[PDB]
């Protein structure tokens, strides 16, 4: 067992079908040594005595807050967590992986070093998160607090609640060459049950770019011009942040243009445009999307 | 001659005691062919005539401006400058070099990409500065307007007024090696005389961070301890960003420390410490100063 934060400890338990718990002993912060008690939000009355309680722990029955007790006083508390190892592996219960089979997703929009990690639930009830740096050579990050997001992601037949959190970088270099990957470690509670997960990561490889902004049309010899501007999230100056855009009619049949402006042949319809950057294969947009229609 | 802004014109001119003048066309924005005249700030009455009015530029009496006239209306302008040429080498006659026969010297406080950059004039008088990146592969900067600085520097039995421009690296990288120096080229007019200057340099180089903040003093067994703090424009987190001090007793006999503390034996007197990058040998801070007294 060890802490994890005042008076809250984390207990490695073995579910294989039959085997032994293990034995933790819980001493009282009192200088008092006789009539102490024992109790358990988990269970009625008495479950123990003496200064050092004994006990063994397999169950989530046997986690939980343990209070101590002396002549009808309460003396301290001390709160339990598990983190399940089943198989020899340690579970992964409390999210549920992407397609990919991986746990957490983060997306850049540009290389200003903000970012922003998503993970999936299985059950939205008594969550508490906390993400951060997991090395602190490396590169340090400063993360919000997690938010529940409205869009709900699914999966099979699926429909799960999302959690988000946005971090930045501490110093930046949008410039030169990633060397070393950003890595992050996510503590995952549920009622009692405790789990971790982490990440590594290039800012290049999370790219994911605003989708282009006033997209506009004129009408020339038919033909027609489609025009548009890099999105106002994207890293400035473009003249070296510069991003490539895929135009189709109705990750990432639609063909490559690099100016902000191409022509085309639509004359009814809604045309669609992407943006990715321009020298690494990143992720594009969503699309953008106008009616194709002129005077 | 070629054109510096609309109607202002750089003549590169060669001062040799007795070398033939150029010989410039300035031809009036007008559709009018005849009765034009020409006048000349640096002269009395007509001082040539028609459309296009061809003149000898040696010395700065035909430099200035030149306006159209026809029927007594005033019809265009175009101005004259100078860029003096002696020996075969051009002029630097508006700036005065500093002790190392350079004559722009730029200092940074921190790694954050800005930057102040300063120079020597002979006479404060007429004087128009412009500075800006000289190549935009280029660290493209932007700097503020030149400012008149109280602090006249002192050479030889001279005391020189000094300028002082303030600008910014757009997007930066604090970490990474610099391989690219920053170039700037200042543009000098004084009256209708023209020169320009150039400087090329990295920020590691140029660093000079502040003098260490809150020198406090504590007795102990005579034995004293002299604590001080990182200046609050040194760049963070300074476990990356670390510096080391020089300590005595009274570019950049005094003892190293890498602490913000060190032990001391002063009793009566000014104790004064200084502060440098830690791993690069860049110029160190001015001395902070305090005097030793306890009780
Ligand atoms: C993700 O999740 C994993 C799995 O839960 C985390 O891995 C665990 O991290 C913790 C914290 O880093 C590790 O704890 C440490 O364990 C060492 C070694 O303990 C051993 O030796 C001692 C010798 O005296 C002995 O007393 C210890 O006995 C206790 O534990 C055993 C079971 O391990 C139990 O049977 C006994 O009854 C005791 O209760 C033990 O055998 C320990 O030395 C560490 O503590 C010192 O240092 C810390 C930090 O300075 C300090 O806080 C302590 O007070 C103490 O001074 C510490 O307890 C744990 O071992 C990891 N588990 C595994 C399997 O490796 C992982 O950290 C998570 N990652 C993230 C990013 O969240
Ligand atoms: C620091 O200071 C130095 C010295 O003053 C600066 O150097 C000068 O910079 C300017 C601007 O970059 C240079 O000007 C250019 O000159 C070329 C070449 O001109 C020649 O060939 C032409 C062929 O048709 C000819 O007509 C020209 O004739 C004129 O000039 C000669 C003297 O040079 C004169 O005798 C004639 O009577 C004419 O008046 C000339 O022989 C020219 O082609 C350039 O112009 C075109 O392009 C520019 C930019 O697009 C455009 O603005 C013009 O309208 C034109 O379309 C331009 O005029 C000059 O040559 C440099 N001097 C030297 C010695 O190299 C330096 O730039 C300063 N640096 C900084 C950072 O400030
Ligand atoms: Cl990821
Ligand atoms: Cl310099």
């Amino acid at each position: 067992m060890w802490e994890l934060e005042k008076d809250v400890y984390v207990v490695e338990v073995d579910w294989t079908p039959d085997a032994p718990g293990e034995t933790v002993n819980l001493t009282c912060d009192t200088p008092e040594e006789d009539d102490i008690t024992w109790t358990s939000d988990q269970r009625h009355g008495v479950i123990g005595s003496g200064k050092t309680l004994t006990i063994t722990v397999k169950e989530f029955l046997d986690a939980g807050q343990y209070t101590c007790h002396k002549g009808g006083e309460t003396l301290s508390h001390s709160h339990l967590l598990l983190h399940k190892k089943e198989n020899g592996i340690w579970s992964t219960e409390i999210l549920k992986n992407f397609k990919n089979k991986t746990f957490l997703k983060c997306e850049a929009p540009n290389y200003s070093g903000r970012f922003t990690c998503s993970w999936l639930v299985q059950r939205n009830m008594d969550l508490k998160f906390n993400i951060k740096s997991s090395s602190s050579d490396s590169r340090a990050v400063t993360c919000g607090m997690a938010s529940l997001s409205a869009e709900k992601v699914t999966l099979d037949q699926r429909d799960y609640e999302k959690y988000s959190v946005s971090c930045q970088e501490d110093v930046t270099c949008p410039t030169a060459e990633e060397t070393l990957p950003i890595e992050l470690a996510l503590e995952a509670r549920q009622q009692n049950k405790y789990e971790n997960y982490s990440t590594s990561f290039f800012i290049r490889d999370i790219i994911k770019p605003d989708p282009p902004k006033n997209l506009q049309m004129k009408p020339l010899k038919s033909q027609v011009e489609v025009s548009w501007e890099y999105p106002d999230s994207w890293s400035t100056p473009h003249s070296y942040f510069s991003l490539k855009f895929f135009v189709r009619i109705q990750g990432c049949g639609a063909f490559l243009v690099e100016k902000t402006s191409t022509e085309v042949q639509c004359k009814g319809g809604n045309v669609c445009v992407q943006a990715q950057d321009r020298y690494y294969n990143s992720s594009c947009s969503k699309w953008a999307c106008v009616p194709c229609r002129v005077r």
